[PDB]
């Protein structure tokens, strides 16, 4: 849908039919990259140096990371899922080509290996070029990065492979469409070990509550014992907040209270957003959104 | 800023208070755009294809939309009065749209609320265009005055109010001195010994230095404790806004509700706030946690 025309007259305007009647705007200092890839329109620009945002990436017209606020969602998906697992040794990231979630996952010394599968090889290349603080772990020996559709990759992966699966996708318009669907989650269930955890890109409670509720229902019905939605503050996602559905394959698991608190881990002090109090607070939902958690 | 922010069928929230960014809402019809005695006030109906409904801006800053107004009004009204043991006399400085007053007046303990906003046109236009926000302005428990908040608290007795809620515009404009120490020395004085205050505490993304300065001077003026509560408001810049929730009495932990809303008859009519959201709001991202310790 959206491509180059979103930069016009000195600003980038995030106009999209997935959020009619609204658009966040950022002043453009310099366009660093702007081209169709094999799958998506990728735009990278340096924002106004008088403002805090730094370098900005958008896919299909939708802001994906900025320098200033990238840490939020990458620390919340990496730590909320791994700190809910008793011993997360093998992790899969679907999407995630900027490397941010992977960076956070590899702070855990329990992780033996993490596989990352993003459909768009140009996102990894441009993240290495323009966002080195986000992409700093893509070449780690504990990671294996492949370029491919995550729908096929989970269908091919054998049962009981992963302790945690993190699904860090673009929004549903575009190549991530089927990754918001029931067939994909049947496979995520299946490829988790019996005490596995998954979490995803759970969209906006202000814009997407119908889809978020639909997915919580079908994820429970595929066989996950518990699905709880965690909310976070991300200024450069539409309406300013994004969530993640955190799902436990096994019963008896309360993902809303950290099982292995980060504070007992050596890197808790390096984080800029997440800690155990923020983990517990993220599962408190506004009353209107409560029918995702119960 | 003023009328020039309505541009190309969009309202664009361009401001020197947040350089290089701007939230924009599509305009279906402008209903009102005029200078008041104090501020530029603009009211428009947003795109019916989107959710926002009618939108009000002052000095180019979005103040309320029909769709998300309830968040900040519930958080400031209930976080403060649910932290107080029996809040019977309340003062709202600013608040001329009536939203905070609507939430305060849910409380059966309130005997009287004074509301003092400098701009009488805000009350007039809120009655005309936001009836679900402004109904409360006519309530006989309220006395609604047009005047500056700083002069009002300077003529107010010691020990007048159980709760003071400071619902202002951002610091550029007529609210400038309401973000200053001298104003808060009066707020402390006009509170009763068990009093609570809360304010419009700006953004942890854009205004952290100011929030640090205010938290410090509020404590130094004599409040026993100051805790910042964060909330999700799409139509404030960067998507979140806070409130410094301050206790005159020592030994009070405002982060846990003292008088929980769920015991109250109107709990299930609220759209955002409950006792879990109250406790959660005091958890701050690590970059900002030093405001609360
Ligand atoms: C950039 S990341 C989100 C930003 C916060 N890290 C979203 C990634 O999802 C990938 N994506 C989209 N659809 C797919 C599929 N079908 N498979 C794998 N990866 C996908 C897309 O190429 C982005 O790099
Ligand atoms: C609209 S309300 C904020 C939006 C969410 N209820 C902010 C009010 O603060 C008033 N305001 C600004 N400065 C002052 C002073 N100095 N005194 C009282 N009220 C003030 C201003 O006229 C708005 O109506
Ligand atoms: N600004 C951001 N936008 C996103 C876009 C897509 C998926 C996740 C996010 S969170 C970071
Ligand atoms: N959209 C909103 N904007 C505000 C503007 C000024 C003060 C408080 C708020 S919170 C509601």
């Amino acid at each position: 849908m959206p491509g180059s025309e979103l930069i016009s007259g000195g600003w980038f305007r995030e106009e999209n039919d997935q959020w009619p009647g609204q658009a966040m705007s950022l002043r453009v200092e310099k366009v660093l990259y702007d081209a169709p890839t094999k799958f998506q329109h990728l735009t990278i620009f340096e924002s106004d140096p008088k403002g805090p945002w730094g370098t900005v990436m958008a896919l299909d017209g939708c802001i994906q990371v900025t320098d200033y606020d990238e840490f939020v969602y990458h620390e919340v998906l990496g730590h909320t899922s791994l700190c809910s697992h008793p011993k997360p040794e093998r992790v899969l990231i679907i999407g995630g080509g900027d490397g941010g979630v992977l960076r956070e996952v590899l702070r855990h010394g329990t992780v033996e290996h993490c596989d990352l599968v993003d459909i768009d090889g140009e996102v990894m290349e441009q993240s290495k070029q323009h966002f080195p603080q986000i992409s700093r772990s893509l070449a780690d020996p504990r990671a294996t990065v492949r370029v491919g559709d995550g729908l096929a990759f989970v269908r091919q992966t054998p049962d009981n492979t992963y302790d945690v699966v993190i699904i860090d996708t673009t929004d549903p318009a575009g190549p991530a469409s089927k990754l918001f669907g029931e067939a994909f989650y049947k496979d995520v269930l299946r490829i988790l070990k019996p005490d596995g955890i998954c979490c995803n890109q759970g969209e906006s409670i202000w814009l997407d509550l119908e889809l978020i509720e639909k997915m919580s229902r079908f994820i429970r019905e595929t066989g996950f014992a518990s699905v709880q939605y965690a909310l976070m503050h991300v200024p450069t996602y539409p309406c300013g907040s994004i969530g993640t559905l955190v799902c436990s394959k096994k019963a008896g698991v309360d993902v809303t209270k950290p099982l292995r608190p980060v504070e007992d881990m050596p890197f808790a002090k390096d984080l800029k957003y997440y800690d155990s109090e923020m983990h517990k607070a993220s599962f408190a939902l506004p009353r209107f959104a409560r029918h995702i958690n119960n």
